[PDB]
């Protein structure tokens, strides 16, 4: 029988048969079932002998600190892992029962409670976020560092599916071709919930976060350090949801970490949602003299050729910036940012193109100077601004086209704004006695329209009559001077004349005449510039 | 050997070794394989003893009625379950071989056949949908109620993957943190194909429909009752496809069901597609005096703070409404609705913002009064209307900006329409001898333009000459009065004058003159309003 | 014990216990583990006896040619299969270290190396792509045909999950309801990486590519032949990523293949990305007299009722066309195409509607005549053109609305262009001393504006003064003739007069007068068309 049984049954060892996880790991052949809770000590390391194992979790890994899995064969998969700390730390919950953000330090300190979820352990960044909280926080709620972390170390081709936990953390250190798939809403701890760190060895490649969601955590939900997906863009965050990150939803590190670069290149950030981050929705910047990376002489600050593939992202409820990034020659598209306390978009980009961006009701708490900021020479094609609620857009060097929304024109600052390819046009006016087409030269004034083409009703609704008027501003009074056609259904043109003797320099073109008033004789004269260019004054109208 | 075998093999019991499913359930430890068809009786209940089991299905569960699974441990998963009724009921197929909807009751009754798919069992809602069908339907095709339903009862953390079936139904009753993942196109029965019902106990939370598709069914494909995902938006429908729902593709219930509220809050409806529903694509309304919910005094009808996260939805071929909803303070974005028989969007929303909405060829069968309806004070930023095919939009209290499409201006009714932030403009005219910029004051007339700025060719193409004309409507005749510049390349301005003695009240502003005709002397006079405001009549032109 | 063990353990056979795969297949009951590398010979066929098996791969299938799996029961799934050729062929890598495409044949031939990845085996299509490469390529780099292919033959309900490999290929021949799920980035060989071929038997249905990615390959990544998903749109490519396809990312075949039609109907192509294809991103055409398909008399060339559900696609870096297709009555939406060497969109469609299309920086290498081409009578609603970089759009028979971007108006050719539903308008000018609203009649000239309404600053910034001017082109000189209001803050209207005796035909409407010059008397006369229609010449201004 044994011979037969050995060839007809599925191999699998279970943790309940062993005293330690390593013993179970040493016995494992094909499968390994975690069928009983296992308390680990920080630093507990498990060597899997390069075996391609299928680890199925039906119990928890309990402990503060890291549980290190090493030497897993390419193709190994862990499903259902639940990480839980042994400590229940002090957490703050900076939002009300109506889901209103609390920005007052005393108000936030008042939210203190011991819990493994529904809030996060304060960090130094909070000292900056809620001014004066550092002096208000009790010593026991400061400097905490609780996180039950599963650390996968220097492995290739390992995938973690449907992971979960309380005060949980997932760290891939020195890994390649690993994926965090369908994270089953783990509640974060002190460190990043999902981190791909490659500060040593080769730049991380093939590392992804695919689907799923996370909640809470003191810092960022998903984060990468020194990863480069290459031209193939092998790596990134796709179809992921982050909720209430103590810092940002998705973050690519900036500057020098340790003695090398923590920057990232050629990654994908697509089809993802980030809601209510205490900081930013997406922090995709690289710079904050670049050991391990491009020198400043080659690429100036904020001008690295990051080349991330960025598309179809949604951000809502950020206490900070909805979408932030830097870099040169970037192509960004289909970004929707709604209801943010600080800037919806803070762009330190140069020679980049943004297509179909929607920034709806951001900088609601005046944290920044604008709803959207772009520093370098960029191109924006399609920009929807204003929802139902300081400049709106400040992109001094960018060329914009296609803005939609109830924007205040005096709150727009760009290098150039133009609609070169519209067809025949119709201005449809609703709720008013007139329709209008206004012209505003921002060099003359950002607050006053310089001219206009109106159409006003003559009489009342259904009169079948209106008068058209062409105007010009004078003395900073918009519409001061104007020509009308059909005022009071009279069917004639009302023409404005110089109230006094017209000076020679008033007339501009030849073969034109400019009517002017001669009060001393109750006459209307006409300064005429003959087709030959000569000036002559003629009597136009008299008694 | 036994000792060894016990520790080296994967545990799993199979249904072929047991007489009843409960016996197999009682023996199960880790896995459970359904390797033979099992005929169940309606109400057959299986108790899983709180075990975290992995149920793998390779056969069918055959029976009309419900197969109840209870006490499954958190973390249990069922994969490949196939539900099939024993009865082959009478189904109608209200669409032609060219995929044309049949709206004639006699035509639909003619489609009757006995089948477990490719149509659905008629319900009372069909009596309303196809007028007079109630009296045409034969008694045996009426009041049917066939559905082979897998009911998961009061469980937490249970997931059903790749489920399928014929006349199938999946009901999660009193469940939390359960998911319907990658539904492998089950063909629906009488009840909802996927239902998350929490009328008892706590409001459902953590319940999702992730990916997959369903086909047919008498009512809605995916539906929720009394679920609240909280601020974290823990729950919803993401990446799902519904085809030919007898009622709606995705539905959140409204009003009182039983003695409590069936309404839903804080759910996600994203990245989904609904094609050919007999009713609506997405029915996300809450109201149709609210036991178990907010009182009408707190929140008026259709003004509940639903707070669903709604983004990136597509609807095509609905016989009803493509996208419907109500609520207050909602943010909706990236919705595309094409080819619908009734309203593309029916919005009973107040103080809500809609961003980037595309309603293409809807209300093709004049079922409603408009293509898109919005009742309350809302904001629309980006609205694409008209494809290749009664008002188009009726949003009496909403402010709109950025409409694109070959819309008929007289079919637009809104509170305000404006393009405040456009840059320098160019009207490009193709296929015509002129380009135009028209002004229409809807208060004066919704069908006639009140004024215009044109450019017309002088001579023919390539003449290098055109004349500009500013016009005004009079006597309900558009362009009745006008001023021209360069008519017939003459290089002069043609000016309109009052055909008779101009009345004092005709002139509007000081320092202006209005030419008028004096027929009795073949003279052109001029009513002049001096810079001081006084009126004087002067002789302008004479023989 | 045996009795007990037989009922409590999970069944599974492993390849290491058998000499051939068929032996293992014959012994398999529930599971089958590929735990050792298996070298197969081309054509090696495995019969699975109609068993519903779960094949788990932890090793490779090594061989050039096809490994044929037949008679797998409905519900079978293969996970982790790794295909690898035994031959390391010669591959070209037509892109530089800066990810620049090489278009020079000598430059591309210089990239030759023997490798199983990072390039592809040249095919005849390359002879066309890189002109003269055919004569430059060494005989050993020509006519290669290396591909380690897993062929699933005539099966139903079989799914392949997380497949991978080197010079790998996956062929579903005569299959239905099969899916290629989460392809784990296999590197392609000579043939298509994922092919659903149904040239025999019924049209393929229920066949999908769901998620995942592929890299390289000589031809197309995902491709279908003679598949029809029906009205239910049961089949397609959803959430897939293709990188560097030797031909196209996603392709539906055209014309007659063998003796029948290779065309496809009713499929879905949604939520997918195609980057750097040597040819096209998406080739969704059907035509290139249609055996097995609709006759040309019924549907003319390029006018088949394809009915694919196409939405949310992204294409970047194509050396060819970003998005191509043909067909009649199609609805296409949310397509974003960036940085392509040839046309971003080549549309041989008729009576179709395109909604929200963004073509950003395409035809960068002038491979085509335009960035976007549409042949038939189509409708485009929302078109974003030009990024940061020959006509831009050539759609002679289409009606367009809502173009955004810094487009050159002379590079637009359409049947009609109009913005019928805009509200009140404001032209905001930045960086200039004037704002403008220009009119261009393309029939008169595609390069010169025929008229304009300007607003120019009087003096300098902050003067609070500007002058409005209405102009008209004459002698092919734009703005030749104009009327001004407030030039030099004079507050009067400067009016242009005919430089000579105005001819009778110059005046257009009755009750109007046209000033003209009478040089022989230094007088200004006026040609007047009385309200009765009669002409009279009056003296207007004199000395």
């Amino acid at each position: 029988y044994s011979i037969e049984a050995d060839k007809k049954f599925k191999y699998s060892v279970k943790l309940s048969d062993y005293p330690t996880l390593q013993d179970a790991a040493s016995a494992a052949v094909d499968g390994l079932l975690i069928d009983r809770d296992y308390n680990f000590y920080g630093g507990e390391t498990v060597d899997f002998g390069g075996k391609v194992l299928t680890i199925e979790c039906k119990a928890k890994f309990i402990g503060d600190g890291n549980l290190i899995f090493t030497k897993l064969g390419k193709g190994s998969r862990i499903a259902g892992v639940f990480m839980e700390s042994t400590t229940t730390p002090w957490v703050i919950k900076p939002w009300t029962d109506d889901n209103q953000w609390l920005t007052d330090a005393a108000a936030v300190v008042a939210t203190l409670k011991q819990s493994k979820t529904d809030g996060y352990q304060p960090t130094v960044s909070d000292y900056v976020k809620f001014p004066g909280i550092e002096t208000l926080l009790p010593p026991n709620a400061k400097g905490q560092n609780i996180t039950s972390t599963l650390e996968i170390r220097e492995c290739i081709g390992v995938e973690v599916h449907r992971a979960s936990g309380l005060m949980a953390g997932f760290l891939f250190r020195g890994c390649h071709f690993c994926k965090m798939v369908d994270a089953n809403n783990p509640s974060g701890g002190k460190d990043g919930i999902i981190t791909f760190e490659n500060l040593s060895g080769d730049w991380g490649k093939g590392n992804y976060v695919i689907g799923g969601r996370t909640s809470y955590g003191s810092v960022s939900s998903a984060q990468f350090l020194r990863n480069n997906g290459g031209f193939e863009r092998d790596g990134g965050v796709i179809g992921f949801t982050s909720y209430r990150a103590g810092e940002s939803g998705v973050k690519t590190w900036q500057g020098t970490v340790g003695s090398t670069t923590s920057r990232n290149y050629n990654l994908q950030f697509r089809d993802s949602v980030v809601i209510y981050p205490v900081a930013d929705g997406f922090d995709l910047g690289a710079d904050t003299d670049r050991p391990g990376d491009y020198p400043i002489t080659q690429y100036p600050l904020h001008q690295l050729p990051l080349n991330h593939l960025i598309d179809n992202l949604l951000v809502r409820g950020a206490l900070g910036v909805g979408f932030g990034m830097d870099g040169k020659g970037m192509y960004v598209s289909n970004i929707t940012v709604e209801d943010c306390a600080g800037s919806g978009a803070y762009l330190l980009t140069h020679e980049s193109v943004f297509t179909n961006i929607a920034i709806i009701d951001t900088n609601t708490k005046d944290f920044q100077a604008n709803q959207i900021y772009i520093s370098g020479a960029c191109r924006v094609n399609g920009l929807r601004l204003i929802g139902i609620r300081s400049l709106t857009i400040d992109a001094p060097n960018s060329t914009v086209s296609g803005i939609t929304g109830m924007v205040d024109p005096s709150r727009i600052n760009v290098a150039n704004l133009a609609e070169e390819g519209l067809g025949n046009i119709r201005a449809n006016s609703f709720g008013y006695d007139s329709a209008a087409i206004k012209l505003r030269i921002h060099k003359l004034s950002k607050t006053l329209d310089s001219g206009a083409l109106y159409s006003h009703i003559n009489g009342g609704a259904g009169s079948g009559s209106a008068y058209t008027q062409l105007t010009a501003i004078s003395g900073s009074t918009p519409d001061a001077v104007s020509l009308k056609v059909n005022h009071k259904d009279c069917r004639g043109a009302e023409i404005p004349f110089v109230p006094d003797i017209a000076s020679d320099d008033f007339i501009k073109d030849s073969s034109c005449f400019l009517p002017y008033w001669e009060n001393n004789s109750t006459s209307l004269k006409a300064l005429v510039k003959k087709p030959n260019g000569e000036l002559v004054r003629l009597t136009l109208a008299t008694l």
